């Protein structure tokens, strides 16, 4: 496809403000519709993903407008993203060979554990991700990856609306079939707002709960919360100085300590590209991925942004979360002048390792507009108590979230929005084919389970954060206890198998692993144990020993009982295949390669012969994915075969779970 410039143009000759240009692509039309089928609040990426998914799982049935109040896609926090994610993005048409285009190549995770009274002394857990022909996980910018679902939901049927806010002072939500009259505005100085009669309005407003704070208190869980601050940073093509043995920056990498962890996620950033131009290249992508354009064939990333006017950078998102009883001293004047760089500088220089991986880092000044040099968000964990009721419900983070770790905000969340998207065919058609009392009665009953499962999601993931926090107060219980379990249980188990159809049904089982009853046990003994603990004394060896030698009776057991077939010590650097922690152990699959020119990490694949992101080109270490323990020519072509296309719908099939076989 020869690529076009259309909404560059159309903006230029119409003088278009950023709002504009968006609204412009929508398939309605520029202006709000007097009525729709669902009014989505908030076009976050769960507000998205919810409209997205909607269409897609039931064509032509909902009219569904996405209210936006950011003028343009704006900054979010939130940028690690999961196999199931890039699933969902290939079961929606768009493959890895165009989405690493836009968004930074994740292989895995890896941790790193610090010892605070022995400083310079650490341990580690790294993990692999997957062959280039099996899938891809993705480090996402996200004003690009909310551009993207916006230019994509606009191309199936669903208007989203930049730059217009929800009133929700004036906005009536009622229930059966009655329905709703969602007040939009361009803010509070605007006395002319407009109305959209609708059947059900959906929460996506995130943290901020717009609409479900009015109907139940914002709950808190017991005990210590967590607080964050982070910036950005450079992002060095030579990673060999970095202070860790074996380190990779196509990693979400943690380094873990007693307080907390740090996150470092390579990733590109677009900040500086006009809006208009960035929906030019979006559509174009999309218009290559329909055609099916080949990886070699398909423009680099640098050269996107030559073809349409962008800017393009490597940047690393660097960030602590700590937990909220750390003790800081009175005065940190001496480490900046803002408490997110005061907090973030003093606790670098807490552990000489954290000082000596920053040190290979230049921070950037302002990367998303003057005041952005540094972040900070305080207690972060949160539930909403009522997630749905006569008229809307609530989908992402505006149900609760719990913490980055694992990324379960994106991840998990989507479980919510993918679930609440595929209940609003009946939910929109009750309303329309029965009287108002039954039609409401019948809603209710059907929405019973949406909320049981998010009235323990969040629980369950809060337990699961406690449980991984706690076990990085040791070089030992971090990669031995907590990441082993997590990856144990949470590992995706017939991830290959799901479709559109069954999407929502999986996610809801997934949970991270999170309801896994071993996993809970385990959890549970450690969480008992280190709580008694003050948080500024070392774990007691005796208590480790114990924990370790608890936690490595439950496993093998529960190791033996999974049916799942596995080359664990082809994924777990540490681990034999029998998931056994081995001390010297370094051997473990191949699946990326840094480009010698401009650092940016790759899929190594046969038919990717040039680097994705600058377009040089290698010369045979794609064909090179190391299996290890080796695979025959036959083994590694069904590995590929298994993940080609998801298979048809089939009713008659009945779903197998991401979770580990049950002991009977
Ligand atoms: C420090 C930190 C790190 C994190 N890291 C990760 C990670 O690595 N991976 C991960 O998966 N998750 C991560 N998360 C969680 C993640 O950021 C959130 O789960 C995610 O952004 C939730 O998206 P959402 O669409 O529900 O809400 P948001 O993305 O917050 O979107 C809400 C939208 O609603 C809009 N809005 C608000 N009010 C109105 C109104 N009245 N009218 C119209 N629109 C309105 C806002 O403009 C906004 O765009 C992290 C969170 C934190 C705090
Ligand atoms: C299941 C997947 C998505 C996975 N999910 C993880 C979660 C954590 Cl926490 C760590 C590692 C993984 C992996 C690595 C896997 C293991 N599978 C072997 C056959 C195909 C596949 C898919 C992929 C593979 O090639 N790599
Ligand atoms: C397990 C059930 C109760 C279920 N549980 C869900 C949870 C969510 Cl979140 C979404 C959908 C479902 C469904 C629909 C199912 C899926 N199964 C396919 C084989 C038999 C069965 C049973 C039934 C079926 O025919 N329909
Ligand atoms: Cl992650
Ligand atoms: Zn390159």
């Amino acid at each position: 496809p020869t690529p076009k410039y259309t909404f560059t143009e159309r903006a230029a000759a119409g003088n278009l403000s950023d709002a504009e240009i968006l609204n412009s692509n929508n398939p309605t039309g520029s202006e709000l519709p007097d009525e729709s089928d669902v009014v989505v609040g908030g076009a976050g990426i769960h507000g998205l993903i919810y409209a997205l998914h909607a269409s897609k799982y039931k064509p032509n049935n909902l009219k569904i407008s996405v209210i936006e109040k950011n003028t343009r896609p704006g900054y979010k926090i939130g940028e690690s993203t999961l196999p199931i994610f890039y699933t969902w993005c290939k079961l929606h048409g768009i493959s890895a060979a165009y989405l690493l285009r836009l968004f930074g190549l994740k292989d895995g995770l890896c941790f790193y554990f610090l010892d605070r009274e022995n400083q310079g002394q650490y341990t580690d857990f790294c993990s692999v991700g997957a062959p280039g022909l099996v899938l891809a996980s993705l480090q996402i910018e996200r004003p690009m990856s909310e551009l993207l679902f916006t230019i994509l939901a606009q191309r199936n049927g669903v208007n989203v609306y930049h730059g217009r806010e929800v009133d929700f002072k004036s906005t009536v939500v009622q229930g059966g079939g009655q329905g709703n009259k969602i007040a939009v505005s361009r803010g509070k100085y605007d006395s002319t707002p407009k109305t959209i009669d609708s059947a059900l309005f959906v929460d996506a407003t995130g943290r901020f709960r717009q609409f479900c704070s009015k109907k139940a208190p914002r709950h808190r869980f017991d005990g210590w919360n967590c607080n964050a601050f982070w910036g950005y940073f450079t992002a060095p093509k030579d990673e060999s100085k970095i202070p860790f043995d074996l380190y990779e920056g196509d990693h979400t990498n943690h380094l873990c300590f007693p307080e907390g962890w740090v996150w470092v996620i390579r990733l590109p950033s677009w900040e500086g590209s006009p809006i208009a131009n960035l929906m030019d290249m979006v559509t174009y992508i999309l218009e290559c991925a329909d055609a099916g354009v080949p990886g070699d064939e398909l423009p680099s990333s640098e050269e996107l942004a030559r073809m349409f006017g962008l800017k393009f950078q490597w940047v690393t998102s660097i960030g602590f979360a700590v937990r909220n009883d750390v003790k800081y001293p009175e005065d940190l004047s001496a480490y900046g002048t803002r408490e997110a760089e005061q907090k973030f500088n003093y606790f670098v220089q807490k552990y000489e390792l954290l000082q000596q991986f920053m040190s290979n880092f230049e921070l950037i000044e302002n990367l998303y507009g003057p005041g952005t040099t540094w972040f900070i968000r305080k207690t972060l964990a949160y539930q909403s108590p009522v997630v749905s009721g006569p008229g809307w419900l609530a989908i992402g983070d505006a149900c609760g979230f719990t913490n980055p770790l694992y990324s379960p905000g994106i991840n998990v969340g989507m479980s919510t929005s993918t679930w609440a998207a595929q209940l609003s065919h009946p939910i929109v058609e009750i309303g329309k084919s029965a009287p108002a009392d039954a039609a409401e009665s019948s809603i209710r009953k059907l929405l019973v389970p949406y909320d049981d499962y998010c009235k323990s999601l969040v629980p369950a993931l809060e337990q699961m954060n406690r449980f991984n926090y706690v076990c990085y107060r040791d070089t030992r219980l971090g990669p031995q206890v907590a990441c082993l379990w997590q990856f144990f249980a949470g590992i995706e188990r017939y991830l290959s198998d799901v479709n559109i159809e069954t999407f929502a049904h999986y996610a809801i089982k997934w949970v991270w692993g999170a309801m896994v009853p071993e996993y809970q046990q385990v959890a549970q003994k450690c969480i008992e144990h280190i709580e008694t603990v003050p948080l500024d004394e070392r774990l007691p060896d005796a208590m480790v020993d114990e924990l370790l030698a608890f936690s490595n009776r439950i496993k093998s057991a529960a190791v033996a009982a999974d049916d799942f077939s596995l080359r664990w010590d082809a994924i777990l650097r540490s681990f034999d295949r029998s998931l056994n922690f081995v001390e010297g152990k370094t051997s473990r699959d191949i699946y990326t390669r840094q480009c010698s020119g401009c650092g940016a990490w790759l899929q190594l694949r046969p038919d990717w012969k040039k680097c994705h992101s600058c377009g040089l080109l290698g010369t045979e270490p794609q064909t090179a994915v190391t299996f290890d323990p080796p695979l025959t020519a036959e083994e590694e072509a069904l590995l590929y075969a298994a993940w080609n296309t998801a298979p048809k719908y089939d009713p008659s099939k009945e779903l197998k779970l991401p979770t580990p076989t049950r002991p009977a």
